């Protein structure tokens, strides 16, 4: 027996018109003891099952109670759509006094609360529309990076090369240790001291030498002792890797893939879109104006689709800032530093969100703020570096075109004391046909939020890793 | 302001649209004949394109750096070869060598275009994506990867990312003490709220437990993610870091868990075959040629693309583990002892040559498994009304055995509860897992794939490092 989600009973009832069919779900509520709101998770819309309460025993009709679990056969007819009960079984248990306890609840529950249920908050309208969102965001990349002869490239999560976790097998109470006294690496798991990686990036260049075009999709930690509204220390990472690329074709490349991923979810997700860009307007109404934003959510995704990005130097942006009234008169909250030092966020979101008032690709960032990796530019000043900045999130894509000259990496290395020897592997990339090539990095998570118009990290995971949380 | 690129594979396939127009082609040497014909590959497909070079209208200095794995970039007309060996190929107008090629060293790398072992292959695994072998192996698993995400969200699964750090065969400890001064409290244990998490923490080996949680307000999910095991094993197929795939359904019990997983496996497979033609033509000879170097006895009874064509086509015998033993204990091999392992009394697990004997001489077809003995499976298990087996299954493949373990779970809190005692499961610790069955529980079920397995299965490589860019091994974490 094939089963039909509620989604697919919305979308074909047509077809069942007085026919009998059979739903599974859980309760939303059950009102007047009459209508049930049920729902499975296929979408963020109830079915409506009408129930004769005179038709059914009264032992049953008391165990239907938000968050129970139901099978209903029942006759499909329109009011639009509903089912007549004429069967119902209740499929597990429901401890309704302990449902107090929850945010199964039919109330408002506090962003933390629901944060601090994360196993159950699947079972909200919010999470439900945010999870399936992540989910078209994730299939879109991969039909994206799969329609255009990418191949998925799976880079290894451990690694003996940010502050990183070390990974060991390693009994902490019983540690061994070699002649000098010194902890024996060669007795661990993989005799080497081995970490998570924060990156698979080195190990896609190595494959895109031999396969072209290659992306990862897989999970990256980093250790620092952060605990703000927009880190995590596990989250995931998109990291296409194209031979024959330079800067500019790599900033055309995420352009054409950011655009390309909003507007399938636009195209796919228009339920989930319109419940978070109602949410979305409601939260920036209980804001002071100043910080409301100028956009509602959809017309934000579309307005980026439309944009073409600005792309803009590192020279530049640091010239505007400085002139900046908001430098002049005192009015950013941090001081715009002379040539030289990175973005900050503040100044970042300042030439999207108001310089500009578009998305803003920035590039030839200083070489000695930037990793050994980056090409050197003739004015041997800056490296091919580029950043993706989006309004509300700041960066969403950081990348470069890659040092490919085996001279000029060497002495890069050299000058940011990088080990050659223990990354004897990436230089082989240089010595045999060696090609100018290009790449980014995607954190996922903070697409997800810009198209979810969610504002906390940790609400668009499942089970986000943070300072002292490591949770279910 | 940028021209468009063409991979090699769009010229080959669309040549009579490129058919004498000029374009800009990028790849490696694969070879360089007679000074006039490079062979051009890119990594889109395992096919050549043929540059035609014609030594008056370059330097001769540029004929002489046109070498093994040398990298250009070659501007030509496209038009119909002369020689019977391809339909098109390139009159090349321009080329530029696009970087070094120290080619004295390169006879010490498995880019010399000669035989290398596999073992070779592995130590310079690094290299070994630019080669035949490699480049389909990884479009390959490319394919099958695409397959298993479309697969699932053409009916209505949400992929779900699972957490990779868990606070819970042993595991990889994850931490952030420095290892020499490591923090102690007053007992003298370790201070392990000091650690980045405020507990110790380990890499995870499955998901399921957080996907099911999913399950209950999402209906579908399925993980596809890396796992992790600290197993001192050195085999030809154990990984220490690994990818799994593993739906959970909601409203599934075992029967449909089965459909599902038999319905995945065989769109998964046809879909290799039909987008992955070249490679898989490789992949079959690579694989004969091995096969016909055994003894006949040792060779396996099908060819790759027969064996995947058997699996697409055969429906799965589904077969009582209860059955299974009975069909074990009374065949010739086991009562004349050809196992390594005898088969005994019902209750223990099968081995893995149980269990590729079931599938590939008794009934030489996939094989399903389900109902085993309750004490040898783990606790989340659904007790039967037997009160004697739980509600596991298990995929069996010829060759490689389980493709696919999974089972309906214990969806009732009280049963739970106990299999969690008798098995000395910490409830505390699972509060979380608890809760899933105390606000409208659901019969559901789901299963794990390990991704590497079925790779090693549809490219007919035989060890599992070979399936995995860089595959991670007792006492091997290079590059």
């Amino acid at each position: 027996m094939h089963k039909q989600t509620i989604k697919e009973v919305l979308e074909n009832y047509k077809k069942f018109l007085h026919h009998d069919i059979t739903v599974y779900g859980w309760v939303r509520a059950f009102r007047s003891n009459r209508f049930i709101a049920l729902n499975d998770g296929s979408t963020i819309n109830n079915l409506q099952i009408v129930v004769d309460f005179e038709n059914f025993d009264e032992n049953l009709i008391k165990n239907i109670n938000t968050a129970s679990s139901l099978k209903i056969v029942g006759e499909v007819v329109e009011s639009t759509v509903e089912i007549i009960a004429k069967k119902i079984i209740v499929l597990g248990d429901n401890f309704t006094e302990e449902l107090q306890n929850t945010i199964l609840q039919p109330k408002k529950h506090s962003l933390e609360k629901l944060r601090e249920q994360a196993h159950l908050r699947f079972r909200t309208n919010l999470f439900g529309a945010v999870f399936r969102v992540r989910h078209a965001v994730s299939f879109a990349i991969h039909s994206f990076f799969n329609d255009r002869q990418f191949f998925y490239l799976n880079t290894p999560v451990i690694t003996g090369a940010g502050e990183m976790f070390g990974v060991t097998n390693f009994d902490l109470d019983n540690i061994p240790r070699n002649e000098d006294g010194a902890i024996d690496y060669t007795q661990d798991f993989f005799g080497r001291k081995t970490n998570l990686t924060v990156s698979g990036q080195l190990e896609g260049e190595t494959a895109a030498m031999g396969l072209g075009r290659i992306y990862t999709f897989g999970p990256t930690f980093r250790a620092e002792n952060s605990n703000t509204t927009r880190h995590l220390a596990e989250f995931w990472m998109v990291e296409p890797e194209v031979a024959f690329n330079n800067l500019e074709d790599n900033i055309d490349l995420a352009e054409d893939f950011l655009k390309y991923v909003i507007q399938y979810v636009l195209d796919k997700c228009k339920d989930d879109l319109e419940f978070l860009d109602k949410r979305f307007a409601e939260e920036q109404k209980q804001k002071p104006e100043k910080e409301r934003a100028k956009e509602g959510l959809i017309e934000k995704l579309e307005n980026v689709v439309a944009k073409r990005f600005k792309r803009v130097s590192y020279t530049e942006a640091i010239d505007i800032l400085l002139n900046s009234k908001e430098n002049k008169k005192g009015k950013f909250v941090y001081p715009v530093e002379k040539w030289g030092a990175d973005l900050q966020s503040e100044h970042e979101r300042y030439l999207v969100e108001k310089h500009f008032e578009c998305p803003v690709v920035l590039f030839d960032y200083p070489a000695e703020i930037k990793a050994f990796y980056m090409r050197l530019n003739e004015d041997n000043k800056t490296v091919a570096a580029m950043d993706v900045l989006f309004p509300g999130i700041g960066e969403i894509i950081g990348g470069s075109q890659r040092e490919e000259r085996l001279d000029v990496l060497k002495k890069k290395m050299d000058d940011m004391h990088v080990d050659q020897e223990e990354l004897w592997w990436y230089l082989d990339t240089r010595k045999f046909g060696s090609v100018p090539h290009s790449g980014f990095g995607l954190g996922l998570e903070r697409l997800v939020l810009f198209v979810t118009g969610m504002t906390n990290i940790r609400d668009v995971i499942p089970f986000p890793r943070t300072p002292k949380n490591a949770e279910f």
